[PDB]
DNA sequence: CTTCTGATAAAGC
């Protein structure tokens, strides 16, 4: 490995004094996948990488470098390890309901498929209308808009023109006439911005296209806004908030710029969770991909590398092929393909390797097995590695706390390491489970636990 | 048979009350909590087990929560001991087995730093599934005849002391291989006589048989059965 | 008149029908264990010891076995003197410089119009 | 392999002085397949292969070859290999729609579950008549023209047609009567394709079968159009 | 192997004097199977067996044997083996399309992406009324006429019906009415054979069983006839 | 009276049902392991270190066994004094040639015409 | 004439 190419976060195990390095430039643009058992030290590991990547600085400047990690954060750990960071929980975080690109927005509002098609089109013409009423820039990119397209809209004006064409009454010509304060209209396509407003009265002979058909699906979309598990998304703080922040806020581009950006989904339920991780993965992929194609009619280069660490992959992307699974793996899945090329790669982090999807881990080409007893899991591992050097995974249940194998294109030869300390350790700290129970029946405050967790 | 879960007595408890009596924190104070589910059907087995699962390693979850703001450790570790576990837990993916295999999976996988960790018994390491077992750090085995079990065994330890699990099938009552980061070196051992045992000891057959016919009292018999 | 060059990273991704109709493979170095499957499953020939061959590959090394060679060889096929465009995002390089200040307005601008 | 027909683009790796050619006819005649981890050295292959392709010429001449080799670059990668080699991007290259064969164009323009039955079939009815009426060959094979088969037809036209279907007007004997500047006429099979001028005014008492369900699938046909 | 059963096609490849015969009956009546890679000879191999068999006389006469062999060449090389031979290509030979059974029928016609049971049922049942009324035998073998019986019917006609079934009409009494030059008459088994022809022209009140899901498979099975 | 011969370049895809019904059996140069397993198995008789035989083959060489034959034999199949030949496009001595004009002009209007 | 009810149907899964 080249001196001006060496990033180095541990040393061999069975020489302390040599460090084993591996190759910076190819440990990160290609994915690294760590695994191993409970407790092993996967938490540690993947800490002490981002904080040797964070001082990971050359000559000829102070401050803070130019690292951008995201950590996905289900147990609340690397608070404690990176002291300056930006850590950003679902009570704190706003992720616009606007910034859907679709496809998400299709399945977010929609729990029900194969037969609507009238509830369908008017979710979808509804949404792409009212991106052009709030737009305010120039009228050649207002047509441009479309369903897809990131463009604010405002989402009770949405449920107010549903609930108005569910109110429909045509005249015996078979066009639908409404009434505002401003006088009778005709529904057409420069007077459906209307029916934004709560405030019509439809004039008509007979009940319209869709009266009545809509009154099923109002409610199925009034009973999921005011769901407070999304009032991080559908709530009212995405009002006020825009594209550009919420940029900032995800990659630590605001106010405090941090190279460690920290989401804690702790205690979340799962489908906040796969929210969560779907839509910052797209997020962070489309935003590469956006700022490469800047800079390739630029032909400069200024690019910002992401690495985004996906801690217990497998709550959401595991193996199996339920559907509440489709949309988080779909997102890292791209990350895993094509995010290489356009800045943004993933660090995977389990505790088996056969329970992510092959689809997904299979694309990691650096690997950091940690100690494994599982047969099926070692045999992973073996099959990772040619036969001439297989006979290192022999040591894999025999691994203390602190080792691992690397292997990868990263590495020049697959070794068992010993990873550094980390002198600001996340807070993973076992619990000493004997020790505790030598002591006194402590009184555990049974009301302090339970009003955090019914508010949890 | 969800009387237990949607009964009357559902209304009148409250949180705390409930929270107290799974982990034995209430007027009487115990260090052991069992819950005899012998009799009782698989649908409110696996509804028990997987419920309860959930209920203990969230309390262990938010204790940490509510320490960790006052800057200590979890005061409170729980063990739960899973015996027999084949019945909610197998290695089979049948969807009837799927909510009670999550809730001891999420403790088995997550459990280990919210100070909720599982003892799990079960017959064989093959009936179970890998997910639970790989995530097992002290693997006690008793005799072993099946040589998928044995083989199993073996992967777990180094090749340098593999040689232990060929005195798996000579293994005697009580006789115990101990392997994982507790015992200096995997080794055979006799565990200590128990002078308080659990009831299950095996009935001599050729005693019983060597009586008269009994009358067996096949009415209290099947008035119990009605009723379960 | 009309043939194929299939080049993919990923060739257990390939439909097997389209594959098999491939005459002439030039296998580099496959570190993917389905990758490595699928290829010796379909290869035409066979060389000696060929498992632990592709994953020790060199960088441009390839293994060629067809119809338009008589022996199997591995090859060190010649460089290009006009390299193709390489996407290869040093991320410790760009990294260890300092943080550098993001046109996100730019980049929003070319992301809104998509 | 013949003097004449080799076609050399590597070396042997244990020896780099040896040359090892493939059958230059043979090598592309047959399908060709390289395949590699990421970052192996494919496209660089694939450029040494092509840019070797290209030089083979005979002593004779000057000028290029009789080579032709069409690039899927979906990574915008091989106009560094090969600067002189046109490059067709998406403002560059033009793809007529109507080439597209019958599934192709409904991928294009229609959407999985958002269509009715009803919209899908005046979509098919217009294209397949608008390439019936913009064919120009000999009468004979207008007959044989269907929706799938690839003639030249304006999307535009269809999109009146579509719009004036949305506006159809039917009259008592369950038909439409529609009015023009040449005069009033039945629509049916024969006077179908004077529906594709924009200003022809639907006259009937009573609305159409199609009326009023067009309206949304107009809008979202002309969004694919006008996109840019 | 006796001298009149010796059919020899190759020698020993150790001695190139010793040819080695097979047994010349034995060798055909039984499956042969010439395995090899490309390039291997295999060709050369069929070419050779069958040269052999070509020209072997009981040499009381003068012209060609009784041999009777057929390649189904995938490469168009064997022309060159039988220059006196009879080529079959697609410009030469016609293969009714009446002879294939259900199964073939459809898989030309068919396509198991889609899988809808509704074109299913009424392209069998077009063909299977088409097989009757072309079939000039005698009636007690007409009620076992099916979809899989290998019996003459007209395509375009099946056509005619299907796009006739896409223009189904829905009366108050719920019987289906067509009109044409011999007669009006309602949608009976013994009346549908009228619908084969084009010239029909539907009567009723409201859409059909099966209007409007038909039009998707009328221009697929038209993109079938009508390619070259 | 309706008997089938068998020619394939890849015999292990052809369906075990209808290959063991086969009794003679001509096998040439095999060269894919998959290939070679397969017909050893259902080959009805072995030849000495027939695993190393049958890559090894040269051109035209064959293994024949079956109740047709005596014995499993190496033979040298007869040469072809009319050869099966395949009109197949030369490539390399087409790419070779200047760049041609006057064609693409008469198949845009025979793509037109019909 | 329009409204409402009820029945038939088709769905996707
Ligand atoms: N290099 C190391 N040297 C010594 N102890 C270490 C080292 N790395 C980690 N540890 C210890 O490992 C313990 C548990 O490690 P963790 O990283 O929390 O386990 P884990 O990999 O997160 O497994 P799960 O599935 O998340 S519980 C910590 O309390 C550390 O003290
Ligand atoms: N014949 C060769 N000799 C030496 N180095 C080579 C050779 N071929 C490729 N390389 C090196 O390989 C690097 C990347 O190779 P590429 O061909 O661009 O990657 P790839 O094989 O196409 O994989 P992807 O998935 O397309 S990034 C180049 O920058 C060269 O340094
Ligand atoms: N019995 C034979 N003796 C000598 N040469 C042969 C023999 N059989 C085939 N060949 C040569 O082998 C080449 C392979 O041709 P072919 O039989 O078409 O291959 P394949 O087995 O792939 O069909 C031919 O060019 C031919 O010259
Ligand atoms: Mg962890
Ligand atoms: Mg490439
Ligand atoms: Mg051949």
């Amino acid at each position: 490995i080249d001196i001006n190419d060496r990033f180095t976060f541990s040393s061999l195990s069975l020489n302390t004094k040599v460090s084993v390095p591996v190759n910076g430039n190819r440990f990160f643009n290609k994915h690294i996948a760590i695994v191993g058992s409970t407790g092993s030290g996967k938490s540690h590991t993947v800490a002490k990488i981002l904080q040797k990547a964070v001082d990971e600085k050359q000559e000829g400047y102070k401050g803070l470098n130019n690292s951008h990690i995201i950590i996905f954060d289900i147990h609340s750990e690397y608070e404690n390890a990176f002291p300056n960071s930006n850590v950003l929980n679902v009570d704190t975080l706003t992720l616009p309901y606007w910034l859907l690109n679709g496809d998400e927005l299709e399945e977010l509002f929609l729990d029900t498929e194969a037969n609507d098609h009238n509830q369908r089109n008017v979710f979808r013409q509804a949404i792409t209308l009212n991106k052009k009423i709030h737009f305010q820039g120039d009228p050649a990119t207002k047509e441009i808009i479309s369903f897809h397209s990131p463009y604010y809209f405002d989402i009770n004006e949405v449920i107010n023109y549903i609930n108005n064409r569910n109110n429909e009454r045509k005249n015996k010509d078979n066009e639908h006439i409404w009434s505002d304060e401003e006088g009778n209209f005709k529904f057409d396509n420069e007077n459906a911005h209307r029916l934004f407003k709560e405030n019509v009265t439809p004039d008509g002979s007979s009940a319209g296209a869709l009266n009545g058909k809509l009154l099923n699906f109002v409610d199925r979309l009034q009973s999921k806004i005011f769901d407070k598990r999304l009032d991080f998304i559908l709530g009212e703080g995405s009002k006020s908030v825009t594209f550009k922040e919420t940029l900032e806020t995800l990659i630590s581009y605001g106010k405090d710029k941090s190279n460690i950006t920290i989401l804690d989904v702790s205690g979340v339920p799962f489908e906040v969770l796969s929210i969560c991780v779907s839509l910052i993965s797209r997020l962070i992929f489309e935003f590469g991909y956006h700022s490469k194609k800047i800079k390739r009619k630029s032909n400069e280069n200024q690019d910002i590398p992401i690495l985004i660490v996906y801690e217990e992959a497998h709550k959401y992307a595991p193996k199996s092929d339920l559907s509440k699974y489709r949309t988080s793996k779909e997102a890292i899945e791209r990350i895993a393909k094509e995010g290489r090329k356009y800045g943004v790669t993933l660090l995977l982090a389990s505790q088996r390797p056969s329970e992510i999807s092959e689809t997904i881990f299979s694309q990691c080409n650096t690997f950091i097995s940690m100690r494994l007893t599982n047969p099926d899991d070692q045999n992973y591992v073996k099959r990772l590695l040619p036969d001439t050097v297989g006979d290192i995974t022999n040591l894999l249940p025999s691994l203390k706390e602190g080792e691992a194998l690397i292997m990868g294109d990263s590495i020049s030869i697959p070794s068992i390491v010993k990873i550094e300390k980390c002198t600001i350790p996340p807070s993973s700290i076992d619990i000493k489970y004997l020790d505790e129970w030598r002591k006194e029946w402590v009184d555990s405050e049974f009301d302090k636990i339970i009003e955090q967790w019914s508010k949890s």
